[PDB]
């Protein structure tokens, strides 16, 4: 079995990549629930909760500023799939962050793409560790795409046969991860028409 | 004597499974309560805590969502019958969050089924590990069922004496646990109809 | 001396039962005492620890419950009299249960009973091992009564010169073996009309 | 020179009586105090530190109880004076609980007292062990007093030569050993006004 | 070479005295260091480590009291200058303690002293063994000044010809210690300020 | 073969010096790893062991203090090169220090150097015996350099024919050991930068 999902599109699912020990990456597929708080709760259990928590406040910035959803009044679910001891996740991580906007929005994530990053609350995708070891992974688990920081392209120490086992695709900032994962329609295209300012 | 029931129906007690060293697997039951929080928490003690308190927080997230119940407002306690050195459960049990659900629903589980599997917020059934081993004890247990994740029907190693001395029942969702284990009646029908959505 | 007591009436404490070794069965009396918290801590040291945190979470459900009692607000206090190595306690021991339960109520218990059994969160007592040495203990403590699970009746393998030099008393719910051994009175009889919904 | 001081009054230090080896007597000084915790904590180091954690958990219930003083928080230092290998010191130690509540009191003790006991969470001093050992060790030492608990008192196995050259004092009860050895003045009686609840 | 230093002032170093075997004293270098914790340890490593620890959760006790300091927040490490077989160091010894104060407080000690005895968790400054062969090692040392227990005066066996080769310190509380190592200047009197309420 | 390499830049290797009997000099080469902890433990095996365990605990203090780094929270591994019966290593050996400062750094150790002495908490390079044995096997094993404390210079002992066949480092504090033998360069400069402190 496999605890990643690896093609198709699945709401509230993004495959994060970790390290777990110095260099050992990983998978770290994320889901996530959003429900109405019946002063919402950012819900999160075990190791990597502290990462989730400030993943998920400073998505929320992004989320107010840009969408005008009311996350403050919503209760957040993170579970991180597969609980590795010693991992180490990007802080305030794009993956989780994906898996909100996806959630709250309705709108599936492509399961093919597998992404790392930090996101700041102005909504840039900021550079992180690790990138190599985290792209290996991606190709070890068969995925066909991988996101990362612009800021990391030149971290991509890969090999001569594995460039290219994997397509790279550089970001800056959330609106593009957003643009490179969430299925294509109507949905997506109302939540890109509010992101055109984040470009601006 | 047994620490587990294994025929008959039983408010807040399901058996599941799980695995003690590398594959000695063991009937593991569980029993819920919950209570008026008189800020609820999750109470739970002992090596297997983190996976109770990460089991109920997922459920938690299925049951605000679909059936409207203040869970965050109630007391959880989570009781593991027989105390294991090296017991290691499914993250996000499914027994446990069925057992949750029987207990704040008052509809009584069958005993003479155990399951294994891993819950996502989402209401997923998340393939685990251990699978054949799982099996072999709930079969030595006398058991008549055993609910699996779909993903771990190729996983089943059996035996070619011991298929089929029990009922293997694939699962992909939460909902199909339940139709599979609540004792029939006008409760589990009015639960079953909240979670239509989740079909859809 | 003797670290039991053998007759008579005493708030907070009970003769449990427990194995030392592997049939050598001894008498483990409990005292237990409730403060308010000045958030309540469950309060106890050494190496049945453990077992005294599950079972006054286990008996936290079944008071919280049925008596509304705010025992989240209390800080509880378990000592075993007699620190012996290698004792192995029931886990959720109904001992400590009723110590708790007599404790918060300030109804005394009967000295001359002992009792070893394993509470449920829903207010079951539970089987247990050692049920033969664990009365042997008591015969040889020279009590009266002994408290055991239901489930544990074909589980005495007494002799034929023990049978009987002790009342033996079968319990499935911890409402029977507060009946069993408090005090006759108002504030006993107050109580129990609480538990009428855990018999029904 | 000696450990123990034998006469003179003494805030937060007490003469506790031991056992070395079997039967070998010691007088056990022990010395307490009391500091803000800047959540408390109870420091010991060595051997007996598990004795000295359970004596101050259980005389914190009687303090909370009936003084009200907020001793969960306040860091609580137990020290014994003299390093002896093989120690065997009473479980909940009578000596450890007074010279707590002397510590949090600020009223001093009197050296010229030796005692042993074990303190209840109810504060009944129970029976102890190698109750003529620890006498003449006190006789030994020249103290002039020595409070033993009441139901050791048949278990004095002085001489003829040695009844009396010490005063021994039986107690029941935690607040007999306070008015039996805390300096008389107007603190102390205000202490013992506390206590009247628990002689009732 | 040598492994003391005997003139001149430095932080967190004390001349500690110690015997080996029965009778031969030595003299045992202590240097201390303190780190924030970045909850603290205690960091001490081979034979004399115990006495080491209890030392330092002496003096965590007075610092706390009367200084205000968070040594909780801490790691204090307690260095033993030469590693010798079959040391027997002071309990709670004073020159741990002292060396700990001086590097807290960054205030030099005066390398011409060596000091011998108990610290007690009061402040006070308990009578140890061996105190003739101490102060002869630190005679032959070429030490100038060394600090005693008062109690231990009677316990100076020197010679005819060794009286005075050395000043002898008789001291009964911490704070004498102090005022008679720390060099002199502002942050001395501000720190024995704080002690005033000892001496009281 | 050598055990030790004599020329060249290694990250995480240095040459120790040791003895061994009474005074046959041998080189002792060290090796070093730090792994995150996935509480971190020192990680040494053999004769050794107390050694290695007290260098790292002296050079974490350092190492916290000055640079910041989390070494509580890393496993620290320690190799010797070569398991000879009896050697004697220094106490809290620089050596290791050294090797352990390099390891977590990053920056290589220069090979050609052999080095000596004792670490205090504190940072001061402080006295040895054997330093002539010491010198003459780094010159037998054709080194360029060797480290010393400053203190044992007048220990040298040569020959008048060894004078010079290596050029001898004096060093007082651990700043001085690492500007020696670190190779130049970015790192070298910021962790210098970080010791200044240690300097003043």
């Amino acid at each position: 079995y496999k605890l990643f999902i690896t093609e198709g599109y699945e709401v509230g699912r993004v495959n994060g990549l970790a390290v777990i020990g110095e260099s050992a990456g990983i998978v770290l597929p994320i889901i996530a629930e959003v429900t109405p708080s019946m002063e919402g709760r950012v819900i999160a259990t075990g190791r990597l909760q502290e990462i989730a928590r400030e993943a998920v406040m400073n998505v929320s910035a992004i989320i107010k500023k840009y969408t005008g959803r009311d996350i403050s009044n919503m209760d957040v679910h993170i579970q991180f799939v597969g609980t590795y001891e010693g991992v180490e996740g990007a802080s305030a991580s794009i993956s989780i962050a994906t898996a909100v906007i996806s959630a709250i929005e309705g709108i599936p994530v492509d399961q093919s793409v597998a992404m790392t990053g930090s996101l700041s609350v102005k909504g840039e995708v900021l550079p992180v560790g690790g990138v190599t070891q985290k792209i290996e992974a991606a190709i070890q688990a068969g995925l066909k795409k991988v996101i990362i920081p612009k800021d990391n392209i030149d971290d991509v120490l890969l090999d001569a046969e594995h460039e290219g086992k994997i397509e790279v695709i550089p970001v800056s900032r959330i609106n593009e991860v957003l643009e490179h994962v969430l299925e294509d329609g109507k949905k997506k295209n109302r939540l890109m028409s509010k992101f055109k300012e984040l470009e601006l």
